[PDB]
């Protein structure tokens, strides 16, 4: 199991664009095109991405090329971060994959905001952080999501994502 494994389980993969979660739509695996209800501003960001004109389909190499700029990004964007880079560089790599996968889902800010549950986690008080990070309107939205990556947070092991 790694990073990419693990987001492939947590998002799927789709070829044609559909909405996400929370009513955005979305391509590949977990890629957010806009924010903005229509469709036809969500195609012309694929198009952007993608270099050719999609009429909203891709190839299964092109949703894989997104998810590796995708993951990237993440990751050079948690290392820009003055409060989620100390937080990587404190965990292991199991638990570092943790984080990017709740970047890759709400993106920096919104884990940035996670104040208590990331200095829980830099102390390495592993059950106490996966309690503060449940009362959230995160866990509260994907349960089955928020509890895979809580429970690779509080054990540093994959045992969440090997039934899969
Ligand atoms: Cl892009
Ligand atoms: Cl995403
Ligand atoms: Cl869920």
């Amino acid at each position: 199991m790694n990073i990419f494994e693990m987001l492939r389980i947590d998002e799927g993969l789709r070829l044609k664009i559909y909405k996400d979660t929370e009513g955005y739509y979305t391509i590949g695996i977990g890629h957010l095109l806009t924010k903005s209800p229509s469709l036809n501003a969500a195609k012309s960001e694929l198009d952007k991405a993608i270099g050719r004109n999609c009429n909203g389909v891709i190839t299964k190499d092109e949703a894989e090329k997104l998810f590796n700029q995708d993951v990237d990004a993440a990751v050079r964007g948690i290392l820009r971060n003055a409060k989620l880079k100390p937080v990587y560089d404190s965990l292991d790599a199991v638990r570092r994959c943790a984080l990017i996968n709740m970047v890759f889902q709400m993106g920096e800010t919104g884990v940035a905001g996670f104040t208590n549950s990331l200095r829980m986690l830099q102390q390495k008080r592993w059950d106490e952080a996966a309690v503060n990070l449940a009362k959230s309107r995160w866990y509260n939205q994907t349960p089955n999501r928020a509890k895979r990556v809580i429970t690779t947070f509080r054990t540093g092991t994959w045992d969440a994502y090997k039934n899969l």
